């Protein structure tokens, strides 16, 4: 008999496997908030037709709770649309949002409130915000609202969908709690890079959408996504991978922060799938002639793919019902434990 | 307040990390022992003196709790003899059993009853053996016993101290119930491997370890090793790596159908550190104008280095106390922790 959360924060850490996440430990200043995790799990994470998946599929199975084919989005695997825990959670009178380094039009946030037959249709996506239950939002992608091949005007829908919109810059809370519902467009496409000086970002957003979705006592469901941990592991890139990962266990302490202070919040931390088959290898010495050596000393970034990989995959959980994501699962089950903890009516 | 575990089985899968493990879940026939497991915990492997850690130190973290030298065996950092658990437990009247694929002298059978400044001194290590509590071990290692620099036979000695020694096959239970110690030496340097037709030699020496050391109804402790595991990474061999870690978790269905049957047994299965950088990449497929694209459809395991690696690395535990194991800790608190939940004292 498992407490219930009245809120849950779902943050998915894009193409981190275990050895992305371990970079942490050796790559950044301090503790891993990683660390404050007690009950961990582990998901597997392939689709309804291949082996290894893509994002789509992935963070659909997350949204929908089904398996579906490379490259869905919030549809099944015969291409019909598939209730969300967004629109559930709307239904239960529960406030929504998402925040992304992406565009929010990307795979992974759009998985929570679109539903679409290929992730490729990022303008049916940002058209199908409109249309969504979603109460905040905050993530690149201007592009696909204001600068369409069918030259549609999509801002000023969303505008007269009761979205106040900023495209400016991240507010603090004052600036913005008297609006019905917010959102944030603050790069064309993809956010800045950690390393091109985007800062705190993830966790200011994260941050600024439970304030936002709590006002009025009121119950409330986040998903935010490190988008870019994916994007380092595709280019082979260790110093990408790893300083974008940083930036995502900066917005696990934020959420776990306000977890521990409020009492009634659940906390689920995953991936969507590994990729780059990141290795924490020994560093390679050269020496006169002789040439390479390993120096189990320290450490020497590897990778062997420049695609997605199949490993099993962590789930972390805190917080009012977080027992139940222990255990070895499929990954779509991650939507039936969160329906399940929260007691919400399907 | 967890339960108390009468018996321990310690099952150790040398170099296996989670996408190691992920390859049950794709390249053997049914589901995967490890989905037996609900707590799951992590740890971080790195030596006293090496961000990457070999099997010597990563083992006697294990036996030991403490951190210490790659290479390491039942010493600490400063080289002076510790403790292992294998020694408490005989202290507390627990009766004790090894069992490997490798060389019953190699690091980690090793860093459980000897004690050596480098993991290298086999005969050395071997001769160690007669002056320890062990009450049953099975492996390979002949050679380290009977052809010796020193021209001892070790057997000899060994048999003054109440071993029977088998050196041709293991055996039915009936045939050494009767016997005070037992020992196993089936191949003059590691057993075979299963791709030379070793067979179910592991499961089966784990449950003739069971058997003898839970006579008279004594408590015991059993560590079992998938010695090989780690020798696929170490060649980047594919076959040879799956196939090993396949019949580990043989072993470990092994030990958990006798674990929820005795309802008194505690099981964790951990490994001493990750090798070769092993990942469930997608199949590669080429053109003939810019050859190499992947096909997600399929897995095509590759691998990025031909040593160690520093990742965390998964725990499982099941029975009494198995909740002790969660979180995410040190390697050589798993000792620590044996010792919590087992009571056993110094
Ligand atoms: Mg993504
Ligand atoms: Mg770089
Ligand atoms: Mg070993
Ligand atoms: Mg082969
Ligand atoms: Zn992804
Ligand atoms: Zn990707
Ligand atoms: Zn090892
Ligand atoms: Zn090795």
């Amino acid at each position: 008999q498992l407490k219930t959360p009245k809120n849950v924060i779902l943050l998915i850490s894009d193409g981190a496997g275990l050895s992305q996440i371990s970079s942490t430990f050796y790559f950044k200043s301090g503790t891993p908030n990683y660390t404050q995790f007690k009950n961990i799990g582990l998901i597997k994470t392939s689709s309804s037709r291949e082996d290894v998946t893509d994002s789509a599929s992935g963070a659909t199975a997350f949204s929908c709770g089904i398996k579906t084919y490379n490259a869905a989005i919030g549809v099944a695997d015969d291409s019909t649309a598939v209730k969300s825990i967004v629109e559930i959670a709307a239904l239960n009178n529960i406030k929504t949002g998402v925040v992304a380094t992406s565009s929010i039009t990307d795979a992974t946030p759009a998985s929570f409130y679109a539903h679409a037959l290929n992730r490729g249709l990022e303008e049916e996506i940002a058209m199908d915000m409109t249309e969504s239950d979603l109460d905040f939002f905050a993530g690149g992608g201007l592009n696909y609202f204001t600068k369409r091949k069918d030259k549609k005007d999509v801002l000023a829908i969303l505008k007269g969908n009761q979205f106040t919109i900023n495209t400016t810059a991240l507010t603090d809370f004052s600036s913005i709690a008297s609006n019905r519902k917010m959102g944030f467009l603050l790069a064309d496409e993809a956010m800045p890079t950690m390393e091109k000086g985007r800062g705190n970002f993830l966790s200011a957003a994260t941050d600024l959408a439970i304030q936002f979705l709590s006002k009025d006592n009121s119950a409330f469901f986040i998903m935010s996504e490190g988008s870019q941990i994916d994007w380092g592991g595709h280019a082979n890139n260790a110093s990408y991978l790893i300083s974008e990962i940083n930036d995502f266990d900066d917005a696990i302490g934020t959420a776990l922060a306000f977890a521990k202070k409020d009492g009634n919040t659940l906390v689920i931390v995953t991936s969507d799938h590994e990729t780059g088959g990141f290795t924490l290898a020994a560093k390679k010495n050269k020496r006169e002639d002789g040439s390479e050596y390993s120096d189990y000393t320290e450490i020497g970034p590897t990778f062997s793919t420049g695609g997605h990989s199949a490993t099993l995959i962590p789930v972390f959980a805190y917080g009012p019902g977080s027992e139940e994501f222990i255990g070895i699962y499929e990954n779509n089950e991650i939507f039936h434990k969160i329906l399940k903890v929260t007691k919400w009516n399907q």
